[PDB]
């Protein structure tokens, strides 16, 4: 049953999970893309929103994108960088 959504009474995901427009909580683009519900921004970080930092200890690249390859954790990294 959904976890999440108008079908939950507007809970939200835990970890700043994306919530689909299905109803569940979840990190790829079938739930943070198009008709996501809420929390949608999971991947972005840094100056450009609010500062946040990343889940799941991932770095925050220059171009506000969470990740852990060299091009998000070296030259530029906002934040959680090693
Ligand atoms: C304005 C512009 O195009 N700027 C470029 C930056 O966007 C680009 O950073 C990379 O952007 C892509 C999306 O366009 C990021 O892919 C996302 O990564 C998340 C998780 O890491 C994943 O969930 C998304 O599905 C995925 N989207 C796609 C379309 O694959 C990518 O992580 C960004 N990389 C970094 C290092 O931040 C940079 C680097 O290529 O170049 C700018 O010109």
């Amino acid at each position: 049953a959904p976890e999440c959504g108008e079908r939950a009474s507007g809970k939200r995901c835990p970890n700043g999970k994306c919530c689909s427009q299905w109803g569940y909580c979840g990190t790829t683009d079938n739930y943070c893309g198009q008709g996501c519900q809420s929390q949608c921004d999971y991947w972005r970080c840094g100056r450009d929103f609010g500062g946040r930092l990343c889940e799941e200890d991932m770095c925050c690249s220059k171009y506000g994108w969470c990740g852990y390859s060299d091009d998000h954790c070296e030259d530029g990294c906002q934040s959680q960088c090693d």
